[PDB]
């Protein structure tokens, strides 16, 4: 029906790759446009559980275990600084607001096989995933960027893709904005709003035979993320195991203790990083493999996540703050639920956006816990683990930890959180008062 | 000048990926075009010495190393069917025609550092070296393919590059046709030439758990390529290390042997392997990673190999068979020599015929030798292997095998073979003849 594709991708990373894996496998015709010549570095590494049931959903699994991703059995927290004494009568503090654990396995989630997830170097897992996509039918085209989509009618789009400065027009029924922190349609229609209270800031590189017992006595917990909260402000940095030897690792901050630092991202890092001396010693002791990079201005939210003939997926969608390492599952996710819609969309031959509601309500009430539970992690600060550790809180925390987001409950955890929040706001007395965010 | 780039690359394989290098490498503006996602599955596996020099030449040998594909220290040849008794007079063989090998350190080859070359997953290796050459600044595009160029006037051309169903026209100064056993420009232009001795056909897989000491006692030797001659008329097997566990094992033959045995491609590999019960039990043993895939049609010349605009290089511009293991040395080989043509083109602004002359001489006299040392090993089946063992051809022999077959010296060797191969000719008599091909 001259139509070069039912739906065409725009980006072809997670999210991306996985919308085309679910459409080449429900018979639909689409296509990939990645401008980039794959594989390409790329921050956000550690996956979370929510992950395998899509990654299983779409095919790729036993190709991604090829690629021997070290695991991801659970998720730590440290901080040099021990908490108040008191402990507010919280059941389980083993080492005082000083180290905090969970292992994925303590709760079952649906769809999750598994006691782990992986961490992964985001090149090669990124294009195991397009190559998959490709493989399943999904026509894939790399080093050809998308300048622009023709909004003509619904159900009826045209593409502006180009070849360096040359234009290609591409027919399609719909398009799928599966870019990344870039955010093609949400510059182009206005949808991007920055974030008000969020203005969070990153700096990492890799780092090999980086001692990843420097953070744990253990060897069964050496391989698990370890989020090392820093005294700086809103301040924490990320230990991620990328290869047996190669560690990824990025401090996290306000943008306003960074700029106020009056030095480079490069100096910075090693400043913030030696707060704490173990944690310093092993990444000077190790060796950078890559140059350090910055991340910045990537909270952001959108006016309008779907539109007659267009749905917004992953990071095109939507940003918080990288704490709770669920970026990744959120591309997938929301590449599984508009893929839903879709399908029945080309099928319907009704792509107005009636026929994406449901995943307008699924990802807005997603990003919605997402995002609170972010908040109140930086709220907290170090009280944090209290939460983590209490079995009051801990697997209605984990839940949300696991990417188990969507559902429409309330999580009754995250008004539970907000009540001793707002117990020690009120009160400067407080003992935990001076330890908040 | 109105052109969208200086040279267009058809072909994104071993000799359109070294071209872009070179290219890029010295400041001309050039794009790739690779019709695949990559990776993508392709047969030509055993490096050949002669391909370092240009690896490390274009900066992509290390990227190569972190890839960890099997190190090649040499080449071997077996056969169960020991030959004559007498051995004409020939200096060394330590298990008559049953056994023979060498090791590549034995001859200097200048531009070599290295004791070994590697044996490669051709998937992988072809997306590090187009990366590569992305890196370098060459444009890339993946799943565009080239339909057909216009050849306008000499120092401009247009390319008619196409996405699934959908064109898109391409200025430039030249193409480079870098496309396989495909032939974009040899069946456009009809240059074409199908070889009238060669009816060569090859059957192969992936073998994982593959015991390589079925092919020799020694764990020293256990990565060599092993060519396994078998009884049937022009038969040989290969075995190739793709990683430490799979192997790659095809059989070659004349495509009579195969339409004669009125079976299909699956049961004949089997047939003719069973001729030699190690290598048979061994391959029985282990496990079929991957459908067996036929490559026959592999053997044909071309009227011309440059020209106004163009020029062929690596598979789009020959192929004869794969004994040696030398394909892919041709490939970057043939990317090296006509890059400094085209270097030189692009700053004189001269792409007629003349402008790669230079190329045309030596490629047509490396192919020449490639060529005929290939027809005398089929002429002399297992007697190959008294000249392979005998110190007065052995490095001679050796700078074959190593891919050194560009410098226009003769190669006294090769009129060697050709004089003990006209003695049997003549002699029916002859101990050594019935053992000819
Ligand atoms: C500092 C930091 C740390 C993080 N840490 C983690 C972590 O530990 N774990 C985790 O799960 N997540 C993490 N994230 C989040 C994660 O990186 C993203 O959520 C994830 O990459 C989203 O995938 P995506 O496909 O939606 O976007 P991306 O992965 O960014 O993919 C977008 C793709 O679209 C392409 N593209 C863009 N524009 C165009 C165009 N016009 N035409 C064609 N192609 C285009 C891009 O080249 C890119 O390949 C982190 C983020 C930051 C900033
Ligand atoms: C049975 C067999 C065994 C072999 N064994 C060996 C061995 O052991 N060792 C060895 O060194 N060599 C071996 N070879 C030879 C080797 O495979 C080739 O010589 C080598 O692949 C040549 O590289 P190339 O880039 O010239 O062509 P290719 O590697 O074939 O690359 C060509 C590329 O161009 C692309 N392309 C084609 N048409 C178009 C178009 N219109 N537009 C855009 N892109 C296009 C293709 O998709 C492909 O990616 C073997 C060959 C055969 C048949
Ligand atoms: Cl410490
Ligand atoms: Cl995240
Ligand atoms: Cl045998
Ligand atoms: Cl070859």
């Amino acid at each position: 029906s001259d139509h070069d594709y039912d739906v065409v991708i725009i980006g072809g990373g997670p999210a991306g790759s996985t919308m085309a894996s679910y459409l080449a496998k429900a018979g639909v015709k689409c296509a990939v446009f990645e401008k980039e010549l794959f594989e390409r570095e790329h921050v956000g590494e550690s996956l979370v559980p929510a992950t395998t049931p899509v990654l299983l959903e779409i095919g790729v699994m036993e190709k991604i275990e090829k690629a021997n991703f070290p695991k991801k059995f659970g998720a730590a927290w440290t901080s040099a600084d021990s908490g108040p004494e008191d402990k507010m009568g919280f059941q389980g503090l083993d080492h005082d607001f000083r180290s905090a654990e969970i292992l994925f396995n303590e709760r079952k989630q649906e769809g999750v096989d598994r006691d782990f997830t992986f961490h992964v170097d985001r090149g090669k897992f990124d294009r195991i995933l397009l190559e998959h996509a490709g493989s399943l039918g999904a026509k894939v085209f790399q080093g050809v960027e998308i300048a622009d989509v023709e909004f003509l009618s619904p159900g009826n789009v045209i593409v502006n893709a180009k070849l360096g400065k040359r234009s290609v027009e591409i027919k399609a029924k719909m398009v799928v904005d599966a870019s990344g922190r870039n955010v093609l349609l949400g510059r182009r229609l206005g949808l991007r709003e920055k974030d008000p209270v969020f203005n969070q800031f990153a700096i990492h590189s890799w780092f090999d035979n980086f001692d990843r017992k420097s953070a744990t006595q253990s060897p069964d917990k050496v391989d698990y993320i370890f989020i090392h909260f820093l005294p700086m402000t809103n301040t924490w940095v990320w230990q991620i195991p990328i290869t047996e030897t190669i560690t990824s690792v990025g401090v996290v901050t306000q943008k306003q203790n960074y700029t106020n630092s009056d030095l480079t991202y490069e100096e910075f890092f090693w400043e913030a990083v030696k707060t704490r001396e173990n944690l310093h010693d092993a990444l000077k002791a190790s060796e950078q493999v890559r140059p350090f990079k910055k991340e910045a201005d990537y909270s952001y939210g959108m006016k309008e996540v779907c539109g007659d003939s267009f749905v917004l997926i992953g990071d095109a969608a939507r940003f918080v703050d990288p704490i709770f390492s669920s970026g990744v599952s959120v591309a997938l996710n929301s590449a599984r639920i508009a893929s839903g819609d879709i399908i029945e969309a080309v099928k319907n031959n009704d792509f107005s956006k009636s026929s994406f509601t449901h995943y307008e309500g699924m990802i807005r009430n997603g990003i919605k816990n997402w995002y609170e539970f972010i908040t109140l992690y930086y709220r907290l600060n170090i009280l944090f683990t209290a939460f983590v550790q209490d079995p009051r809180y801990r697997l209605d925390i984990l839940q949300l930890l696991q990417g188990d987001v969507y559902s429409g409950k309330r999580l009754e955890v995250l008004d539970k959180m907000r009540e001793i929040i707002a117990a020690v706001e009120s009160d400067p007395e407080h003992l935990w008062h001076k330890y908040l965010g």
